[PDB]
């Protein structure tokens, strides 16, 4: 409906400059005429999801590329799309002016912006906090009688997410996570550096530290939230790595089956929040499948876990065949979800780099690939940071679709809040991956679905700089002729009866 004010900061691509008055939006998402065929078209050159439309053919010919949807062949289900409602996102919306943070807000949440269903919010501090706590600081307090939500959920997380929901038309699913345990229930008494739980599943430390989950869930529920789901742990790898910087709590896979078993599994299903869904792991994938064979061969582990949370920062180490693949195919009932992404965490990344479009490619070559290997969910780190990626305690400065410029009242969305609206805008959760094949080796990353009331979706992302004229056959419909522009991404929608 309103379109983008473009700016440029000198890198590949513009950002959309949004402010108290002024923000981008687009239509509702419908499906067009049986017969005709709607195109969403994002490209480096500065569309941002502009609608085309165009006719489907009863016949086609040609040596041109083909990708034909196998509707028939149904692989998972999709749970959504989202990001980390961080101390850090909570500070940077709340820093714009009411208006703005509206703006913002709706960005992300109404169907006017892009219709995320997911929100992951820290159970307590993380890197992307200004200040280092748990919510049961007090020493040896076994009981967690001081166990309370200080104001970074009381005044800054809770409202927010309250706002959200009031903002968005579909169903949202809360997903917790903790990055550190109190200090006094850990081997290194620090909120950081290599330490785990002391003792051993089973124990006070273990019970102790199963019981603060429910503590947590039961505080947010009298703040009249629920949660879909808690991880077992952030990155359970972090605590193992000697001098590791920020906060973290370590496990081997032996340590969360056992914890799981005996202590987190058990506390929650004997509670008010035993629907609330158990997710191992919340690590890269290249810990895949040797963690899921650890955790999920254990009955008295796997009949607590519900799916398999992953991240994605070693994804270019670890081939999604032989981690995501092999880990459907060994343990197909238990789902995969990614929980956790975000450009300019690695060492030759510089934080934030303003319009990128590499950093959009990102995002949906790692969606695109992340459901093609059975992947029901994805979900970015932080909603919104400032210009240097921040604020963060260590310093651990990354970048976000949504970068706040306090000064100006102003915040700009990058490619990659585009390049995940290309999907969270489209595909509604219980849509069902369905096949899509290529009649020639090509350079396009695509994906085929099927909306809940039958209709497809289809996204196609290009990569190259050689444009690719392409057809796409639906053996019930017909034909579309299009093509897909170097250095673009599009999505495609028709109903097929
Ligand atoms: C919040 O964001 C708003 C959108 O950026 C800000 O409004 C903009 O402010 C600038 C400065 O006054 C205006 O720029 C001038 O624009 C005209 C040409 O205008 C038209 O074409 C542009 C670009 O295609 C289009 O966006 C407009 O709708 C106009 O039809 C030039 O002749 C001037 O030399 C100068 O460049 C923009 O017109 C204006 N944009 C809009 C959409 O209103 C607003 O100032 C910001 N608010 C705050 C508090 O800072
Ligand atoms: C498509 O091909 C068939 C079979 O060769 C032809 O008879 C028909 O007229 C063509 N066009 C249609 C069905 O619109
Ligand atoms: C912890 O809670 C108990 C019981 O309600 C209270 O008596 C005590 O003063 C509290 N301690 C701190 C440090 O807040
Ligand atoms: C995911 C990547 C970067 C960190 O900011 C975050 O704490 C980690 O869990
Ligand atoms: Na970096």
């Amino acid at each position: 409906a309103r379109p983008c004010i473009p700016k440029s900061f000198g890198y590949s691509s513009v950002v959309c400059v949004c402010n108290a008055t002024y923000c981008d939006s687009f239509d509702p998402p419908t499906f067009p005429a049986l017969g005709t065929f709607s195109r969403y078209e994002s490209t480096r050159s500065g569309r941002r999801m502009e609608l085309s439309m165009g006719p489907i053919q009863a016949n086609h010919t040609g040596t041109g590329l083909l990708l034909t949807l196998q509707p028939e062949q149904k692989f998972q289900k999709v749970k959504g799309f989202g990001g980390a409602m961080t101390d850090a996102a909570a500070l940077n919306i709340l820093a714009l002016s009411p208006p703005a943070q509206n703006l913002l807000l709706k960005s992300y949440f109404s169907e006017e912006g892009i219709g995320y269903n997911i929100i992951r919010v820290p159970m307590a501090s993380c890197d992307f906090s200004i200040r280092t706590y748990t919510y049961a600081d007090t020493p040896d307090d076994f009981q967690l009688h001081n166990f309370s939500l200080p104001e970074e959920d009381t005044k800054l997380k809770i409202p927010l997410i309250h706002r959200a929901l009031q903002l968005a038309q579909r169903p949202v699913s809360l997903l917790a996570s903790p990055w550190t345990s109190p200090t006094w229930l850990k081997t290194n008494g620090a909120v950081n550096g290599k330490g785990s739980l002391k003792g051993q599943p089973g124990d006070i430390y273990h019970q102790t530290w199963a019981r603060y989950f429910v503590k947590f869930l039961d505080a947010y529920a009298e703040h009249k939230l629920q949660f879909w789901a808690v991880t077992a742990e952030n990155e359970p790898s972090a605590g193992l790595l000697s001098g590791y910087p920020f906060q973290c709590l370590g496990f081997t896979p032996e340590h969360q089956r056992d914890f799981i078993a005996r202590d987190l599994g058990p506390t929650l299903a004997n509670s008010t929040h035993h629907n609330v869904r158990l997710l191992m792991l919340d690590d890269q994938r290249l810990l895949l499948p040797h963690w899921a064979k650890v955790v999920l061969t254990d009955p008295e582990a796997a009949k607590y876990v519900h799916g398999i949370a992953v991240h994605w920062y070693l994804d270019f180490l670890a081939p999604a065949k032989a981690t995501l693949g092999e880990t459907h195919r060994l343990f197909p009932n238990t789902m995969l979800f990614a929980s956790e992404a975000c450009v300019g965490s690695k060492f030759w990344e510089q934080s934030v780099r303003l319009g990128s479009w590499d950093r959009g490619m990102q995002y949906s070559h790692s969606i695109i690939t992340n459901l093609l290997y059975h992947v029901v969910g994805w979900t970015d780190w932080n909603l919104a940071l400032n210009p240097e990626g921040g604020p963060n305690w260590v310093r651990n400065f990354v970048d976000s679709p949504i970068i706040v410029d306090i000064t100006k009242d102003t915040f700009y969305k990058q490619p990659m809040f585009y390049h995940l609206g290309h999907f969270s805008k489209f595909i509604p959760e219980g849509s069902q991956r369905v096949g899509l094949v290529a009649s020639q080796k090509n350079d396009l990353d695509a994906v085929a679905l099927m909306h809940p009331d039958g209709s497809a979706v289809v996204v196609v992302l290009n990569r190259s700089s050689k444009d690719v004229p392409l057809t796409i056959k639906d053996p019930a419909v017909g034909f579309l002729e299009t093509i897909s522009p170097g250095y673009s991404i599009h999505t495609y929608l028709w109903r097929r009866q």
